[PDB]
């Protein structure tokens, strides 16, 4: 138990490696999928600023306010007292040789290089060399520092790791590939966890997150003041008993969840704590809750899930549909595309008291309120052109040409036609915002399935978000997505308290073609998504 | 490194306060202040008969004790005394109050009592209890005790010589927003030795709403904390309006160490729109500083959400919210009424701007009350009737909830994509989404355009009125307004009103009465709303042009 001691922590950042055999994508995720350190003596990447912001940020900061525990706790082990505090900076000869001189030695950094072929006179007073590996040990219990950084190279890090001589690692994910000869070693689950895990962003290039291992264990007046304030809250949770937490030891054991994706999961946990027991119009059962808001930053990644695998090219198809007009089921299905095949059939329409609409024939739904809201609808084959309001048309329009507008507002829920709808619209209506050239979008939905129905809505919008922008030569900013009544199906509860203890990854990018500037020119082969990484799929019905 | 004597000994004061009975008349508009709450008690006991919630909190406070914490409290009193079984707090009272508490409660349970008389001596007490026949010998007693807190509990005798001693480090103060009889007030807290430091949530109990308030006695795993410091390395921008609007403009709003009364999510989001808003032209010209989605939840069966800081009326908006449901789009009517809140939009000027050329005065288009009751007409003037056109939303809505309240389709729709240009302007409410849960309901209104200094609490107070209709016609009670907002804009010349105003402490929020005999929708009349105990700040007028 000396890492916990000296304050030994190993700070990297990783990214995916290529292959031969199979480069660009992966069939099965992990946290070994990122590795990549470094490629012919530099860096797989030319470099990632954020990172490198990262970086210098945390190996050079300190609180000596807090040096007092440690020294009341190294000195107590040396058996010895130890004979303006910073930190320090340990690398192999291969890592340091690789700074350039312009930079090195790491500014208000104590730095330290293992080597057994260095003379400690061919360098500085205030670089100090080692032979061995306990050889630094012993500089530490002599030294003043706030904290011990190993900062590589692969060699390094491997036999710091082996001899359990790291308290935590700091783990930085770069989600792209790039070429690699050096990796970081299989960190193992049994001796390592992860607390926290970081916000998304894009850096040159490139989404990443940031991720902290930890080694496996195994004033007062406004305190009172809170007490005193929180004496009417309730001791548990209604659904407790019904669901138990230590089936989230995981989503739990985390101290800092500022990866986006949990604002979808802290969601789901507090419908399944705090939720009440319904029954639907389906006669299963649900919890629900009523009013969210999720924000997603699209500017620095396409919040796709990634504690579970989806698939796009189907909504995708859906939005095309969507603003073409069709109505026609058909169309879908023989793209096999069959989000609305339910919905289409004999049965259903009957039930819907919908006896006279031909099978598959959706009615006014979505894309016949965003092209022709107003018109009369007679049959999916009709011709509709220049009939009713052109909604889509409108708010593009309205965005070039008076973006500061506040009626800039996209809306599927026509009262008048409702009943001849197969089914009325769960989103209800799209409000976009534009500010300094950045184009962002609410979408308010009255239903939402959290299981099963929100993660692939929240893929939707974001896309559309982005499609407007660009035929609007605008930024897209951020998709907002405001639930009303949101509920979890009770035959979801299993699958998602999976989910629920699955850590995120950095989220993938979304691509669209450049040169597609009309809304109504885009096609399946201009969207692309980029670096996909996932946790397996899961069977939202485990019932199968 | 005056080591003052409250703070050695940690000796605090714990009261409630009713409104006064006294109120004079020569003008109908009465002024507010902090010692509008200062009932104590009449004929020997409290006020109001009595006050299950207050009663839990006064309960849980006086009894909490952190055990952890006492040994620094214990070598705090010793190093000031020169001096180097479970734990209980001490709580002092007068003698007249300590015979106001009924036998079987006596002495207060799990406390150490602390009883203050002249006539009465220990052999007078057959109770575990010390006795006191002065204040002093109040410090000499806790320098020989062991005990978390000490609670001073009243009387009016006891709280008045206790602070002018300034012998008390904080005063928690209830505020029961009500009116009672009383003989016995709490003495005027002077603002410059004391100061509010954290006002609680609003709450209802017994027929009235209250909530608690803290003043203070002014002044003259390290681990996973340098993660955070760590995961905040990006946070580089701070805020773009900062520099513009100096929050040390918000002294008291920054001082205030927990703001929990409901008023502050209003409040709240003028701030973060005022720091961190985007500078943006307006149709009108004027000029916003805007955000994009929030939202706002208020608990109507605790409280009416009516701002408090500043003051608001709502015969308008109320006779608005009847006409609405009348599907009148008749503008003469409401100023008939003499209410204006919709005269600017219906003159010659402002009709032909909006190229409504062949459109009367004062018709309004197709707008809210003629797209609740009959979305889909072709309107044609304010004068016709459309009995049977459309369709009915508002009859709709009150079925779905009536005989299919699990359904989640049950929305009020007033963006009408067709009609939108007929209107005199477009619906700024886009629409109500109903939710019902255990004979409750609640609702959520999505708002486009918000105008945060002037139509948002005028906004808030209407939703929440209709809310409470509907749940009533529907044998329902209600619960949550859930208030959804889109563009959240600051006009730029309210900036200087609203400072003033996020610098109040609310006070708390009031009630709203309906003639409970009312089954209908449709039957609802002026008469038929009561908003009562309505305390709140000056009047500000967000715009200062003169
Ligand atoms: N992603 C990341 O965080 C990092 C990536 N890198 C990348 O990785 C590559 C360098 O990694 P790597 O090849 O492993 O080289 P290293 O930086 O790990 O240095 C290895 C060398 O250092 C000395 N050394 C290491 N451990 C000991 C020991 N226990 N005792 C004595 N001497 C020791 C020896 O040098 P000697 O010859 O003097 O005996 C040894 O040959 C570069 O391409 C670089 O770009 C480097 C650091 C961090
Ligand atoms: N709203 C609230 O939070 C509270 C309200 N109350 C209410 O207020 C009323 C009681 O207040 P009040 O009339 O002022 O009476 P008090 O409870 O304050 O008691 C006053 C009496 O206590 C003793 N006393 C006070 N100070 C001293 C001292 N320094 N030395 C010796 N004895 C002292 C003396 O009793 P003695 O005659 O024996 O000499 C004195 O007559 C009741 O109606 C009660 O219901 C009470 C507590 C809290
Ligand atoms: O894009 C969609 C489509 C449907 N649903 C869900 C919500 C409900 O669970 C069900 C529709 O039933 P109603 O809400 O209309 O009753 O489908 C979504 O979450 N997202
Ligand atoms: O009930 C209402 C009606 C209007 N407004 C405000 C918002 C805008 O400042 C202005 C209307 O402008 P447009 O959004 O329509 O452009 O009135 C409100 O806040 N609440
Ligand atoms: C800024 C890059 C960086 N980021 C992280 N998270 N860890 C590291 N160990 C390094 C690093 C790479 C090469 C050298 Cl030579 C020194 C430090
Ligand atoms: C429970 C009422 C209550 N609430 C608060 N907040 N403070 C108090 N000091 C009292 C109180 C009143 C009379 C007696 Cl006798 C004892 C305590």
């Amino acid at each position: 138990q000396v890492c916990d001691v000296f304050d030994i922590y190993a700070i990297c950042v990783c990214c995916k490696v290529e292959s031969k055999n199979e480069g660009k994508k992966n069939e099965v995720f992990n946290n070994y999928t990122f590795r990549g350190l470094g490629n012919k003596g530099v860096l797989p990447w030319k470099c990632n600023s954020l990172d490198m912001k990262y970086f210098c940020a945390v190996t050079t900061y300190v609180n000596e306010s807090k040096y007092e525990k440690l020294k009341y706790k190294r000195c107590k082990y040396l058996n010895k007292e130890t004979v303006k505090l910073q930190n320090v900076v340990v690398m192999g000869r291969t890592t340091w040789e690789s700074i350039p001189k312009k930079f090195k030695p790491l500014s208000n950094r104590i730095n330290v290089i293992l080597s057994r072929t260095l003379k400690k006179e061919d360098f500085d007073e205030d670089v100090y060399i080692i032979n061995k590996v306990e050889d630094l040990i012993v500089l530490l219990g002599k030294l003043n520092y706030y904290k011990c950084f190993i900062i590589g190279g692969s060699v390094v890090y491997q036999e710091f790791l082996e001899k359990k001589l790291i308290k935590k690692i700091y783990f930085t994910r770069i989600n792209s590939t790039y070429e690699c000869d050096v990796f970081f070693p299989e960190i193992n689950e049994n001796e390592y966890q992860i607390i926290s895990v970081s916000d998304v962003y894009t850096s040159n290039n490139t989404t990443l997150d940031f991720i902290i291992y930890k080694k496996t264990n195994n004033d007062d007046e406004e305190e009172d003041d809170f007490v005193y304030f929180n004496f009417n809250k309730e001791k548990e949770e209604k659904n407790k008993n019904s669901i138990h937490p230590n089936d989230f030891q995981i989503y739990n054991s985390l101290k800092y969840k500022y990866h986006p994706e949990y604002q979808y999961l802290n969601i789901i946990y507090d419908i399944m704590m705090n939720g009440n027991k319904q029954s639907d119009r389906t006669g299963v059962g649900v919890l629900s809750k009523f009013g969210y808001i999720m924000k997603f930053d699209l500017s620095q990644y396409f919040p796709l899930l990634t504690t579970k695998k989806l698939f796009l090219r189907g909504i995708i198809e859906e939005l095309l549909w969507f603003i073409r007009g069709e109505t026609n089921g058909n169309t879908l299905l023989n793209k096999n595309v069959r989000i609305w095949e339910a919905n289409g059939t004999r049965e259903f329409l009957d039930n819907r008291k919908l006896f006279h609409r031909e099978v598959n024939d959706l009615g006014p739904i979505y894309g016949f309120q965003w092209r022709h809201f107003g018109a009369e609808y007679t049959n999916m084959y009709d011709n509709y052109e220049n009939k009713g309001v052109d909604q889509l048309k409108n708010i593009i329009n309205l965005i070039k040409n008076d973006p500061t507008s506040r009626r800039i507002l996209l809306c599927a829920w026509n009262v008048k036609d409702l009943d001849q709808m197969a089914l009325p619209p769960c989103h209800i209506l799209c409000q976009f915002y534009v500010f300094d050239g950045k184009l962002s979008c609410i979408m308010y939905q009255r239903s939402c399935d959290l299981g099963l129905g929100v993660p692939f809505n929240i893929a939707s919008y974001s896309i559309f978000t982005h499609m407007i922008a660009q035929v609007c030569n605008l930024q897209p900013a951020q998709f907002i997505h405001v639930l009303g009544n949101a509920h979890v199906y009770n035959n979801h509860i299993d699958s998602l308290k999976i989910q629920l203890n699955r850590i995120p990854y950095p989220f993938p990018t979304l691509k669209l073609n450049p040169d597609i500037k009309n809304i109504e020119d885009f096609t399946i082969s201009d969207f692309t998504i980029q670096n996909y990484v996932h946790h397996e799929k899961i069977s939202m019905d485990m019932a199968a």
